């Protein structure tokens, strides 16, 4: 059985942020031109019998402070002071992460989103859930960040960790560092993050590398020590090359730490037709270097969220979610899901030119000293537990 999440009020506010516009329309539609929503248990974003249950939920990570400003910052949008300015620059709610009439009803629905998709793993509704109106893992306490303003992933993960030693392995594909997710466990062994990426001086966000004798490589601190992993690759990686990296690495993870609960992050930047223009990784199915992971995850048969993330080229983000989706319903339901190489007709047919294929418009054409620092690390923390 595979969740998805959708729904009537979660579209709108999914659609209504300034950065994503209406991206999450086209993947839900891509999605249902290609007959799999009937496939798909559809699972309802979670709602709240008050505004104080609401509150202590997204409190339980972030500070009621923070929560107080993004709350007054869609009520300011929704028609500022001096004082103001100051108070939203504390939180960072400027610049990169500025408001818009819907931010905090936008950020909220997204951990409604991937709150709803917790319970229905805990409770064993579903096998696996996606939701691609969450992912947002720049997130932080008591600051926004990258266009991220509420952590669902970090409140969807302690859920799962609170629920009746359970251990959470989370993944993440995004072209970004996963900083949010990785900070907010920091200290926690039960929640082991790994994140792959590209980094580079000047980039965003430029953590998940080495620090600065020579450099060292952070991993957490406490009882979380060696909890933390990271592979920052360099430019221009393809699918083969990014697939064998994190290959040994999620094998490893999930046969020494064998979690509870998988949750990937599955943001779409790394795709080689991204503006970013970083990585070079395709959605290509006969590889796909996310389709080799997903795949390689979904094989565990471990109850596992997946979530979605950063991707800004739209109709190529909803090219690489849906055919995710068709292999989740492959792998999960064991009912072979052939997709059709050319677009199906719909309302958002149009933004698929001018080819209107499934397979993204681009044409291909070390890592093995992270491999055993990683290994080390894993090794370091077995022992350590
Ligand atoms: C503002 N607030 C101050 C406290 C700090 C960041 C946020 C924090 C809050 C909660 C948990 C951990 C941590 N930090 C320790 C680290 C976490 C990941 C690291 C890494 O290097 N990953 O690759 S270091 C601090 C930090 C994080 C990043 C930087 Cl650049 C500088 C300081
Ligand atoms: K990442
Ligand atoms: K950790
Ligand atoms: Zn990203």
């Amino acid at each position: 059985s595979v969740g998805i999440v959708y729904g009537d009020q979660y579209r709108q506010l999914c659609c209504s942020s300034p950065k994503f516009g209406d991206r999450y329309a086209l993947v839900m539609d891509l999605i249902n031109a290609y007959k799999l929503i009937p496939e798909l248990s559809r699972v309802p974003p979670l709602q709240w019998d008050s505004p104080s249950r609401m509150y202590e939920a997204v409190t339980a990570f972030h500070s009621t402070e923070y929560v107080d400003a993004l709350k007054k910052l869609q009520m300011l949008h929704c028609e500022l002071t001096a004082d103001d300015e100051l108070l939203m620059d504390s939180f960072s709610l400027n610049y990169d992460c500025p408001g818009f009439p819907s931010v905090f009803d936008y950020s909220l629905a997204a951990v409604q989103g991937s709150l709803a998709a917790a319970s229905a793993l805990i409770c064993r509704h579903c096998e696996v859930v996606i939701n691609w109106g969450g992912g947002w893992h720049h997130a932080k306490r008591s600051e926004a960040s990258g266009f991220c303003y509420l952590n669902d992933i970090v409140l969807a993960i302690h859920r799962l960790v609170s629920s009746t030693q359970t251990r959470v392995l989370y993944v993440d594909l995004d072209l970004h560092h996963g900083d949010g997710v990785e900070e907010a466990f920091w200290y926690s062994p039960r929640v082991v993050t790994f994140s792959v990426h590209h980094a580079s001086p000047g980039f965003f966000p430029g953590t998940g590398t080495w620090n600065m004798k020579l450099p060292i490589f952070l991993n957490g601190a406490g009882r979380g020590r060696f909890s933390a992993f990271n592979l920052p690759l360099e430019e221009g990686i393809n699918d083969l090359d990014w697939s064998n990296a994190i290959g040994p690495i999620l094998d490893s993870l999930n046969i020494v730490i064998q979690p509870s609960y998988v949750v990937v992050q599955c943001g779409a930047d790394c795709l080689a037709t991204d503006p970013h223009r970083i990585f070079r990784l395709t959605n290509f199915y006969p590889l796909s270097g996310y389709l080799y992971a997903i795949k390689k995850i979904l094989s565990w048969k471990v109850p596992t969220l997946i979530l979605g993330g950063g991707g800004y080229n739209f109709p190529d983000t909803a090219r690489l979610w849906t055919r995710v989706t068709a292999l989740t319903i492959e792998e999960v339901k064991g009912k072979k899901m052939t997709i059709s190489p050319e677009i199906p007709e719909h309302s958002y047919f149009s933004r698929y030119g001018p080819d209107f294929e499934l397979d993204i418009d681009y044409f291909p054409h070390s890592i093995q000293k992270h491999h055993r620092r990683i290994l080390e690390q894993l090794r370091n923390y077995a022992d350590l537990n």
